């Protein structure tokens, strides 16, 4: 069947997401600063606007100290302007004070009538450096707390890094039910699995050999099962999709074309930046934009690959092209229509239909 | 003579601000929890929308762990929806990590094409308890840093609470120039003056006897002048304003009517708590203070009484007003149709010269984008 048991087993669809590129991540030629495509609100919202326009059911919103929009600001920016699309908010644990994060989570959740998914990154703070051990221990206690806000009356958490005995959750009650919003995050180190295992609702994978992926999927599930839980499974990958393959390979070679790479040329080139699979091009990795591989192929090639990834159990896709605008337009008109899509929160059953009996909703105000 | 020198001396106007009430602060009868008036986005934005509709030039956006909108979220909420009105964002220092705050500040600033003013509150964090000494020392280092972001190329700050050696400001460059956005905040405690002194652009005063205010204004200026700075001065007060005074006194007595106070009173045992909760001035009713809402006094009077009182406050040097009624919606409607049109208003940032006219040469604006 599926590589491992997946929480959304019986689901005959998948969440096909785009990318807001809030961290000056958008480009015309990779390595080439293009003024048109700075990560400004006008632009980045245009993406969300066009992404929703085309029927993408979520969009990742990254968070780093680069020129661009603060995640949570941008989400709230777009909340009024959006109708249908879910948001995937990057959130560095410890960055905003847990209880306040808990609130902001709620606030947004209500701003979006449930269309929210916190993505829990655990990296170093800007201008700060503390070791993995702590950073995860921290990101643990922060989710532990967010979870209390969403489930309990009162926050009672006596940790190594944080301590809260008896803090009303009324300020921080979210739109979503049944344990609160969904958490899409990954991690490969044991520490980052333990977390993806105890607390991932979704587990993200950066792109690899169809078999290497299986191994990740197992390695994750093993840790999840020890906490008596099943995960769902998602793929971050880039995208170059056209009618014809010799059009896609062409554009792909156009994207890196100006990049003054180590391979910009005793010329014994070890070029292990070629097609690790039929349609999985690791060449894009010669601009280390985080995602080091891209689906490249005809409409039908891409569609088949995603249909395969789906057969395995990968229930979410977090796609991203260059430009982020134009490439969403392609995949949108071409591949999207031909998938059965969903919103994981709607399926997982967290979002209610009419505004709920919350403090910020239809509850008794005390 | 204004009581003390004010930064906006020759300014023939004032910034007349309203109140978003994001901290379940809105009511019909004080002490009476009303579902109608939750601090939800729909509602609180309606205020900003109505407040801007009427020509209020700023709106304070408070920040506490009560049922309501997170400030900075709500500001960014309203940024797309607004055209004219400035926002005054409450900002608990240390709450968000300084460098990231610095960014968020920029992000918003650009979302608002300059229509931003951070209000620097220095209280305890939710579920946390730390001694005043530290809380201020912290709020110091946080402004010190925000200011670097707004002025310098990289952030270099070695503090007791925070340390950042050499952190590009490119991510965190604001829309505003000339020292960055404006800081409206108060404080009466020594520590809170020293700060309002070293770092207030505006200094906010909760309502008092026109003379008691003067004393605050002096005590503030002493600290400001010691740093070789002039402040501007702003008044938080509530509002009940009508055509007729015996209409305003009426509504006022209606607001506290349900409040289950010690004052809610045959062996004739009657205390004079109306000594404590009556008209300390002509039009300054301390009765609202029964509601132990933060602002313990309200302007109450005819249109023309209120207008005169504000014109008096203005003579002294108070160049900003942060007004708030009950309901927040309806009362803004009154003051708006009645008193507002009859004042010469402004935007302090526009006057202080911080906002530029065409989109600036910033990272997020019209600037050269540099390989990441």
């Amino acid at each position: 069947m599926t590589v491992v048991p997946v929480t959304s087993a019986d689901l005959d669809a998948a969440e096909v997401s785009w990318f807001s590129a809030l961290c000056s991540d958008d480009y015309a030629y990779l390595g080439v600063p293009d003024g048109s495509l700075r990560s400004s609100f006008e632009h980045c919202s245009d993406i969300v606007k066009k992404a929703e326009e085309l029927g993408f059911r979520n969009i990742l919103c990254p968070s780093s100290y680069q020129v661009g929009q603060d995640t949570l600001s941008f989400v709230a920016g777009c909340a009024p302007i959006s109708d249908r699309i879910n948001f995937l908010a990057a959130i560095r644990c410890g960055e905003m004070q847990p209880i306040m994060l808990a609130r902001t989570v709620a606030t947004l959740d209500h701003m979006l009538k449930g269309r929210l998914t916190l993505n829990v990154i655990s990296s170093d703070f800007p201008g700060e450096v503390a070791d993995s051990a702590f950073r995860y221990k921290r990101s643990h206690e922060v989710v532990e707390i967010l979870r209390q806000a969403w489930t309990r009356d009162t926050i009672d958490h006596d940790g190594e890094i944080y301590q809260f005995k008896g803090v009303s959750t009324e300020p921080a009650r979210p739109y979503q039910l049944n344990g609160g919003p969904l958490l899409y995050f990954g991690g490969y180190s044991p520490d980052a699995l333990e977390l993806c295992g105890a607390q991932c609702d979704v587990y993200l994978m950066w792109p690899e050999t169809k078999d290497q992926l299986a191994d990740r999927m197992r390695a994750a599930h093993e840790r999840a099962a020890a906490h008596g839980r099943t995960l769902d499974y998602g793929l971050r990958v880039h995208m170059v999709v056209r009618d014809t393959e010799q059009e896609a390979r062409e554009y792909a070679d156009h994207l890196v074309s100006k990049l003054d790479d180590e391979y910009g040329q005793a010329r014994e080139l070890a070029d292990k930046f070629g097609y690790v699979e039929p349609n999985l091009w690791t060449g894009i990795g010669r601009a280390r934009s985080g995602c080091g591989a891209a689906l490249v192929g005809s409409t039908d090639q891409v569609l088949s690959a995603l249909e395969e990834y789906q057969k395995m159990g990968i229930r979410a896709f977090i796609l991203s092209g260059y430009p982020h605008l134009d490439e969403a337009e392609h995949f949108g008109t071409k591949v999207l229509p031909q998938m059965k899509t969903c919103s994981l929160p709607h399926a997982y059953g967290r979002v209610p239909s009419e505004t709920p009996a919350t403090p910020l909703g239809n509850g008794e105000r005390h």
